[PDB]
RNA sequence: GUUCUUCCGAGAACAUAUACUAAAAUUGGAACAAUACAGAGAAGAUUAGCAUGGCCCCUGCGCAAGGAUGACACGCAAAUUCGUGAAGCGUUCCAAAUUUU
């Protein structure tokens, strides 16, 4: 993924890089591990899980924790670290702990919906469990 | 659940209904390979073909071209209706040459 940028990691690359690597290393398991004995859903969710953690650590680092500048957040982006297009969601007010950007499309589902799990949790119903086939989020909203 | 309110443990905004919903359990439909056995249209025989028909297909992109001319067609071939004069009958047969005590 470096290759594709050309540039040099900026200063702040020491911090981040032992984690970004452990997430490659989860998903090179993800996409490998055997499918079967899992739902012909469950088996696409630890990709969606892990991308989900691996922008929410750079996302948290820039944006809580401070702990990377501009130019390193800006450079995860631009080598494909961070789901950018979904962490254009988690700043939005009333988005901030989605899961996948599928679960918001609305024009993918049957009936012109937003998925389940956004549904805020807390109103849907008194019991019910859910796991939405997207990406098995049991529901981020709260 | 996260950002705001404060009298303070509550309130306010944002956010709003995915899924042939299965890791299954049941229950069907096609084509294969080939034992021993004989022969695939056209008034004797050897044989191109092109058509015709439809609850029969196959190869083909196909209104081309192929598959035995792809196969089948292959007889009791019976569908609107009569008109004539003879003869049994009506219940019934069949017979003494000559001649002597
Ligand atoms: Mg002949
Ligand atoms: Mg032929
Ligand atoms: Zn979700
Ligand atoms: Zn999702
Ligand atoms: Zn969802």
């Amino acid at each position: 993924k470096l290759r594709r940028v050309r540039k040099s990691p900026p200063e702040g690359w020491d911090l981040i890089e032992p984690t970004l690597e452990q997430f490659e290393a989860k998903m090179r398991e993800a996409e490998t591990e055997p499918h079967e004995g899992k739902r012909k859903t469950e088996i696409n969710w630890p990709i969606f899980r892990i991308h989900h953690q691996r922008s929410r650590y750079v996302y948290d680092m820039y944006y809580k924790k401070a702990e990377i500048s501009r130019e390193l957040y800006e450079f995860c982006l631009t080598a494909k670290f961070a789901d950018a297009a979904l962490i254009a969601k988690w700043k939005k007010q009333g988005y901030e702990n989605l899961c996948c950007v599928k679960c918001v499309n609305t024009r993918d589902s049957n009936f012109g919906t937003a998925c389940i799990c956004r549904v805020p949790k807390s109103k849907l119903d008194a019991e019910r469990v859910i796991e939405c086939v997207h990406c098995g989020c049991h529901g981020c909203s709260g």
